[PDB]
């Protein structure tokens, strides 16, 4: 059957400001969150600094994405009477978040692979088969969302969707199975913060799904509202919440190897107010 | 009861350039505020540098969202006759704040308990308790004085505006009910200084609900120009005033933790031309 | 009387062709210096970083100002037969000057007595006291100027600039005393620097007003770009010059404390290719 | 004969979304790959620092390269009835890849030899030629393909393609017979991973002549899909595979001169998480 | 007698298309180049960073002409029939610069003698004439290019031209005579490369006065994109060619100063591949 894209509904004032107030919300959020990562970036060791690399590769992709979608949100709307119609920018509100979720779902991956105990080639096919499944997830959402179809059409919706739903699963057992591996291998203090971090990741993986299901189902400037507030939401959550949590393993982590001789870092590291390591130099 | 929400007054040529002057003014001290934070960033040791974190966030965003302004100012109002008449863009000059003040309160916040003796799960409970607190707080004045209503029902104005207070009593109990017990537990010159800026903080928090009274309460070019006036002041004194107090009892701890061997700090902390540490180097 | 505000005068093709020259050259001039004082920035001591700190804020509000400066000169004025026309938006190619002039005449008084000997409180004092009366006199020059008879009163440009004159003697007053406190306490290499610096910062300080006393007396295109490229003069030679002073005074007083043992500093310090103090690490 | 240039054909709404899709995303891979660049910098020693040089203006241009093409494609299509009609800002969707491809070109010709044994003013002579190489390679194309002819003769662009090959072919011979010296002086776990860059880098020079094959032979709206897919995808894996290629052997270089002694570095070197160094102290 | 100026040229689409190319290949390579200078600052003593800071300003600013100029090339011709027209933005395709040429002639004169053997006050005139003499033969030609006779004069052309050529001789004589007098007082290996920049920047600036030449003696769209093609060429050339030179003396002079005791590195030096210093600790 036939259905009407997200933005293709007209908006109360309501709900066009609600929109806005998220989406820029968003973007300081993720600009607040590039920052921090760059403030905090030698807070951790040489070993794990692809954790700093991935997170930080997020908080810029998703910044520019809410950046584009605000302004595209202030010319895609006119307030023709008391509601806003959409214009044909409409659709580069809702869009851009698959450009980021491209990068940024794989970076996730890879950031979580980072603090885990897999090393040489072994963390490289890993993190390839990761990478590859969570790009293709996107990817086969996109088309069915926004290109094959026009995101107006139920049969192409569900079909992609389902497509996208395979390589979810894939991607998911992967970083599980290599996740399970490694947390018999790492400290308990680390295993526990690692297998929490793996949970929040794939829980905060399910909601984006729902924002797909309402498309699908329902129609209207309400449901237009609640996608961008679901999606939104979840970003602030997903890459704040989870990308903190990685950064204190990869602190525990650094400050472990610190005090058992595998390396040397130039500053203390705190966790928590609590020292985990002293600075040292180069003997 | 009806009324005109304060981006729907036409200002006079004096209050269209008091306008303009006061928005770039905060703009640009909040740009400065920004390279402060930036250049005086390893002032403090690593166990206070959330402090930094926050201040950083607080900086860039209160920075982008004051650009916005300043920009929606210049295409919000057209010249018709002697008089600058609100276009649609209007709102853009005065809705951002909340966008702003939803970041920045929580951090704020988190910048304040960043200088307190809270340590491990202890402060994480404030910290999310505040940090839920202040969002509540701005983003139900949000709703009352842009969303339901579109700012022109004084009865939802009253009634989202006694929900973001009760918000705020709880936020600021919390608050202080952890400065209160951190305070015997800090040095005097540091439990002075906390107290200070705890008081500072408050306080600067009070300015802000009445510029949500003037907008019951009176409605005109005149109003519109004070509220832009007294939302500005407020934004240089609390973000460039309170922020340089938590770098300072900053800087003071690390030069006690120095002393005390707690800790070492690569550069000499001086506070006031009198320095507080020496510099040392790692064991 | 009424007289014709300086941005209400058509200018010749030449006179448009000066004032974008100037314009840019000073936008770019400010752009090189904000990069020096990052460049430069670790030749100073902590003791010494509020130069710096006052320095980047100056640079960067400047060259912002200027930077909305040419662009709303390119879309300012329109080229209406031989002569360009100004439209509603000429105000905007010297108005953003006063905002400009409120960060940074405070921000250059704090930067001169950064490098005196005032410490503690009594540093406050004067602090707040010059930020003040540096913040009143810009403020009160903008009212006569541009807000309070639209430019284009006589009286209103005497009365206000007659105040204006009042805080330059107070603040000028606070500094200079300030200065002839230190000189007494400095080193005499250092007390002649500051001597100087002082004489070149009150020197440029009057050169602004004479821009004022022109939109008094003289209206037209030429005066309209005498206006012009006396400012954007004396922006470059009080911003470059001035700032450059104030960087040498710092890192002369920087290698006396290291020669004396006060402190420690990481490089070497060069004041015209001679070497003031060497190197040294922390105990 | 006359044919039609690639930006001179209506999209669909699905040719349309799927050129926004990878335009977007390989400018944003690009600046995540600019951001790592920055932040494995200190990963390398300065005998090989060129190789962040030439990757960080490879990242920077590449990435402006397409922040433009993303602009003009917003602005160089418009919305006719069903399909998106070409305007004139459609060519600069697709002209400013030659403009990127004459920087990055030579600085990959750099960056591998910038892991390679060539040193003093043998590492120049090759340097200049591969530069001048590469450079007339694109810039020979770039005649062909948007200058002589317009993009639609099929002459002009056989005969600069054919003469494009012939520089091919000569900065293909320089740089391989370059490596090939130095394979024999390298150590074997370098050579091999030298070799590997040197067919990844060649190979990946293959792709991007097949879009210019398909100027000459194909037009349409799926041929030009079928371009822009091609080349932001050989983009992606060319600039963010190969640059990961050359900073491995960079660090690995650098930690072979370590535990060599012939130079020392600040952090440890970990390659694939295993420590291939440990951190040192001048003297 | 009259003339046309560059900007008043209607440009063939092969014109239009060369000219956009040149413009947009310097700007890209100077923002290249300015990321080279930030991230090779540091392998430079303290005794030359000026030598840093200019050539930071040099790029900064050369790259904001080209941008602005490649945006007023993109509005400032109109594809009228096969044709482009230039409006009143063309000469914003020309103008800007002679600001760039403004700060940057001075800046190179500053680099070029940041690396010779003058110091103390005799560091202080040679600057400032060289500086004066730099900025007056850009401004005066300036004027006769672009404001006194709007750049169709020939006799203002003729006159101004020659003006500038005065500043010229003088500029390049203070230059050589400073050069002449450091050579003696270098190593013969630094001497060297000093007298080889010398003769780099002297013929590099001979190409510039070529440019003006054509503007007096032929007018057409051929001749606008020499102009533009010239100038562009020689951007390229010079600011990243001398730009190199420079910073190679400066490396070279730091490793000798190391070598003798009269300083310390950080870092290794190496030029060449081959190793110039070893890395030392401050004490
Ligand atoms: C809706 C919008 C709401 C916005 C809320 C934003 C605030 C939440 C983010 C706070 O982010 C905060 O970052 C600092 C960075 O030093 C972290 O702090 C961490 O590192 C510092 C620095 O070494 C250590 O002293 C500390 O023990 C450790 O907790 C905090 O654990 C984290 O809570
Ligand atoms: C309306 C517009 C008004 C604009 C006013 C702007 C000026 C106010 C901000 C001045 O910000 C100033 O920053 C410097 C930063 O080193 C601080 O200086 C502090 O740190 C330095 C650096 O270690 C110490 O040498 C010094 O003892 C200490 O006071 C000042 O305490 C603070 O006052
Ligand atoms: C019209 C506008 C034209 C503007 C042209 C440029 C104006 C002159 C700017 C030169 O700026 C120059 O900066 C360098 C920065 O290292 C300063 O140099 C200073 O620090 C360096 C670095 O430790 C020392 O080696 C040196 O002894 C000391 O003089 C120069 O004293 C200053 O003159
Ligand atoms: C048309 C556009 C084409 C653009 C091509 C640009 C070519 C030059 C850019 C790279 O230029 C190159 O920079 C590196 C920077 O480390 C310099 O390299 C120098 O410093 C490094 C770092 O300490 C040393 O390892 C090396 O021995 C030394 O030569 C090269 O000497 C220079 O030739
Ligand atoms: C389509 C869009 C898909 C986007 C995919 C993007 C992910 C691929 C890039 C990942 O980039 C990743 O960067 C880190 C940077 O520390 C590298 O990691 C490397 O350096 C770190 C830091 O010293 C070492 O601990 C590690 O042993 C080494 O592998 C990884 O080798 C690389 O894989
Ligand atoms: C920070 C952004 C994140 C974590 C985005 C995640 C998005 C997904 C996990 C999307 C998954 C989808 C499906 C499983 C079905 C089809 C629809 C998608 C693309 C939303
Ligand atoms: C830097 C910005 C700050 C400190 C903003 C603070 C804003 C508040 C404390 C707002 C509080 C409000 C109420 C208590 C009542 C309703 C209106 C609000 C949102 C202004
Ligand atoms: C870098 C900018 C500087 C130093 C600006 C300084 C401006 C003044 C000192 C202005 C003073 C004025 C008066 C004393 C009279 C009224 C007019 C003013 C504002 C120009
Ligand atoms: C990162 C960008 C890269 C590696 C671009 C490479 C482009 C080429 C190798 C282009 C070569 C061409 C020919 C050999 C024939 C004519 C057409 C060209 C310019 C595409
Ligand atoms: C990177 C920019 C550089 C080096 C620019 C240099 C420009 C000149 C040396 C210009 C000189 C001129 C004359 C000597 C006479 C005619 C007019 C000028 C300004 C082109
Ligand atoms: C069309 C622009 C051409 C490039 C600009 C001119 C470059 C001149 C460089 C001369 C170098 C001479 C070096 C002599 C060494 C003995």
């Amino acid at each position: 059957d036939m259905i009407s894209a997200p933005w293709e509904a007209s908006l109360t004032q309501a709900e066009h400001s609600l929109i806005f107030y998220f989406l820029a919300l968003t973007g300081s959020a993720l600009l607040f969150g590039l920052a921090r990562t760059w403030l905090t970036r030698g807070e951790v060791g040489a070993r794990y600094r692809t954790a700093v690399v991935a997170r930080s590769g997020i908080m810029i992709v998703a910044t520019l994405s809410y950046v584009f979608m605000v302004l595209a949100f202030t010319s895609g709307y006119d307030h023709v009477g008391s509601l806003w119609v959409p214009n044909s920018e409409a659709i580069m509100t809702i869009a851009p978040r698959y450009v980021e979720w491209s990068i940024a779902v794989p970076l996730l991956s890879i950031e979580l692979l980072s603090v885990a105990t897999l090393s040489g080639v072994s963390a490289r096919r890993t993190r390839l088969a990761a990478v590859a499944g969570a790009f293709l997830m996107i990817f086969t959402g996109f088309l069915g969302a926004v290109v094959i179809g026009d995101g107006r059409s139920v049969g192409s919706l569900i079909i992609w969707g389902a497509i996208s739903t395979v390589f979810w699963i894939i991607t998911a057992v992967i970083l599980i199975r290599a996740i399970r591996h490694s947390l018999p291998q790492l400290t308990p203090e680390a295993a526990a913060l690692l297998k929490t971090a793996t949970i929040f990741l794939m829980s905060g993986w399910a909601v984006y799904p729902l924002a797909y299901l309402i498309q699908i189902l329902f129609a209207g400037g309400l449901w237009t509202t609640s996608i961008h507030i679901i999606l939104c939401t979840a970003d602030i959550v997903v890459k704040l919440g989870f990308c903190g949590l990685i950064h204190r393993i990869a602190k525990l982590r650094t400050a472990e190897d610190v005090r058992a001789g595998v390396d040397i870092h130039t500053e203390a590291i705190w966790i928590s107010s609590v020292k985990q390591s002293d600075a040292g130099i180069p003997t």
